[PDB]
């Protein structure tokens, strides 16, 4: 009757953070974790045999013990190696997947000085990653950005476009773009500067929704945008082989004033939660 | 050089109320609503030509203008409305998906008599739907549940399981198992009684949970229970031709208080966000 | 120099459940504990002389401990327990504050059958309390709800308003009404049937609400029903002496569909998050 | 029977952006917006009179109107402007209090130059007032941040403490302290600068918790902390009457590993969320 597509299971929403004392100097990296595996065998499915099971207390363990052992280097390399722990550390798991969330720590500064140990909470951007690896297989590396919050208030239009039946927007030379860019791109080799990689990325991102700093840059079209970043990406990065972006339009419309005897000649906009546009695209390296 | 492998677009977060009233017996539905469409030409992304372009707002139009022509049944059908819609009004949409949650409205209820127009914000789980649909081709609709928050405080247990450097968990007779289910299941056809389907999901799960009223049901694993659940989904339910559960652990732990001087008999507890069990399953039938 | 208008310290976030076995069916309530102490000295703040201080791993630890050695029958009375014990166990401690959040878990039950052991999560309105008591006085307790969405659909109105030069509504014999009740009450005494007292309340807020299952009550403004609310409360429940009630406006706006060529007459409604109408009011008895 | 404590009334949310071009930098602010009007008469509550209601819509409209009319230099400057109108545009207005929240826009910046039109969201702290007036007389002003996580690894303490039955804390010479700051004060004078005196109490917090960026500063009790920074506050900024400051204890325990044979020499921490140690204090100046 019956057949598995697929099984997994572990231990989410794992916190963690590892720090590197250095003279008074402290390195710290602090991320929330959750590592899935896959058994060669399923009879904890079928007939309630745990035998198999490594406990999900013991992902747990074992995720904070790597972490004393291997020490954290970046998000990126501690999830290769709780998958080269799972995947030689036993003969029964045939899969790992670990996804990880950085906490966004940024160390605190006052004109050039840096705290040797304070700490302040800036997420211009998220940092994840993930690592998927088949037993015995070179391991799969993601990483990418979340949230990051911008806002342009011109060099943007939407003219040219399709009206239908259901069309009531009209050409728009001119208006605000505000997005909260999604990024998520696959490493062809593991051999990666993981923390100058990423920082690359964001960079790319926000200098071609953004830049130059003084008249900015027209762009037509959000789809255009998304795509000239994709390729930017692709020329300063060769280990990245494959890139996705998604831009939620987050709107602010000039808010009508005549009814109430006013002109608002787009002074006073209103920013609207509900409804937004979403762009998304994926391209890769042509094989 | 580079190649598309995905490309999308559309409006999120696209909220409706629609109605449906007898006099003063009035019916309704509410629900979230998030359209994305596919386009045969790429000039939108390549050179920034709007040419092509359905304005995100016109998709907005579209979905409340379908809602006041087509009405709505069911999240699911009004799902199929607007794929069918924008791949029928078109002739270079490509592929359309639709993802929509209900707001989950109950009518107010007391001792069997229920109110005309008043409704209370009860939600047990919470509805959801996709539908998705290439041009030409057949659609593919999966509904699911989420959020459904369910606890047991004996009838569990946990024993015989994998001992490792890394393991501290002793073995357990009796335990509380508390989870927040998630599930989703792919249709083999389109017709469907939707509204029974997604409540007979619902109630199977719920009742394999628990057991009866009476004495329960003992379970050694939740990856049994998961799988005991989806079996028993398969055969109540013919037009379901995959489902997926995501089973939460979210922990229940007996505080020790010796060091107190006190002996907790199992009264008092922690209740734990972090970290938990996540147990998986996905199974489909064997064609 | 300066002077103190107000000190406090405490632990905030004790998660707690308790089990009461009574044969083979299970009594269970879940809470979120917070409390705050005031103490006789400063020298903390002043000299960071810790001497005087109840620590908060300790504080903690004692709310588990009461949870063992008291049980718990409300949140209520449980709330009360720890401020009289902060009281009387300890002497430069002048003030102790405790909120306490209930975890709203429903029984299961099939059909007037109930579960022995199972329980899913219903959060129809919130519970909530706070004692507050100073040394060598009567206790004050408030009880209230929280996050209580009702909607009703016709029996609503709003006409004959002030116009002025920044009005545009007009005037609507029949329109909905939705919000998300917040009350909080004061009892001029300890010795309450809390549990009875909550019920009440609630059946009331509903009631005048919704009114008659049948024919509903026509609403010709929110402060009226507001006010009504209170006064019904009051002589229901002697023992409550002041009750305040929030209610939002959270507006669905028949979608206006003429641009695009329809005639939406009252069939599809845009459920608007932001911004929302907000009515307040509480009323004590006449000393 | 009854008499009437507190009434109050209106629009919730206002979600606002105000630009301002000069050539070709812009500037911007966006903030939300809460209104609350209290009327002489109360015949609303009483009977369902409106003759005296100004609409929520209208509220809603008149802060609208208000941005464009008057400008947004800060968010206080705005309140009062909120403030002044019902005031004195009506008669029947005894009170109104408006509440604002910031989003917290910043512009975007490369290499010594600044972005004409750009801007990124980091909320290194969250800023927020209140303004409440009555009728013919002067307004009060409180401003206030919040969510500002800060984080040090090392220069905290917590030793000396009062030692009974439920405690099991021990001394401890070194640990970290995690915190959310949350301060509001009132101000003396409504004329103030708002920008500048914000920032000021901002920066004195931060100062205060880091210590010298070098050694830091040894910290025995946060309630010294609090009242130091409190002081500080009130010598740097004349015009700050009281000051509130609460600081979460959002705890990162070192993580026992002896029970799987290993020594966290201090490396691995395991931040908790709950639950939080809580410190309060408002201190202002003697008459």
């Amino acid at each position: 009757n019956v057949e598995f597509v697929r099984t997994g299971y572990g231990k989410n929403m794992v916190k963690v953070l590892h720090i590197r004392r250095e003279g008074n100097h402290h390195h710290i990296i602090e991320l929330i974790a959750n590592v899935q595996l896959t058994l060669k065998t399923r009879k904890d499915y079928l007939t309630g045999d745990n035998s198999d099971i490594i406990p999900t207390d013991t992902v747990k363990n074992t995720v904070h013990a790597l972490a004393k052992l291997k020490g954290i280097k970046s998000i990126e390399s501690f999830a290769l190696d709780i998958c080269e722990h799972f995947l030689t550390a036993f003969n029964h798991v045939t899969r790992v997947k670990v996804n990880i969330d950085e906490v966004p720590w940024k160390r605190l500064e006052k004109n050039g000085v840096e705290h040797n140990h304070a700490f302040i909470h800036c997420p211009e951007a998220l940092r994840f990653c993930e690592a998927e690896q088949y037993l015995s297989k070179t391991p799969v590396v993601h990483s990418g950005l979340k949230d990051m919050k911008v806002l342009k208030t011109t060099q943007t239009g939407f003219e040219g476009f399709l009206r239908d039946r259901f069309t009531t927007l009209t050409d728009a030379k001119d208006r605000f773009f505000c997005t909260s860019v999604y990024a998520r791109w696959r490493y062809n080799t593991i051999n990666v500067a993981f923390d100058a990689a990423w920082k690359a990325v964001k960079d790319t991102v926000i200098q071609k929704f953004a830049g130059p700093y003084d008249r900015g840059e027209y762009s037509p079209s959000v789809q255009k945008t998304l795509y000239d970043t994709q390729l930017l990406v692709l020329d300063r990065i060769p280990e990245v082989e494959e890139i996705e972006i998604i831009m939620p339009n987050q709107h602010y419309f000039v808010i009508d004033m005549t009814k109430i005897g006013l002109s608002n000649k787009d002074e006073v906009y209103l920013p609207l939660d509900n409804p937004s546009g979403n762009i998304t695209g994926t391209v890769c390296r042509k094989p």
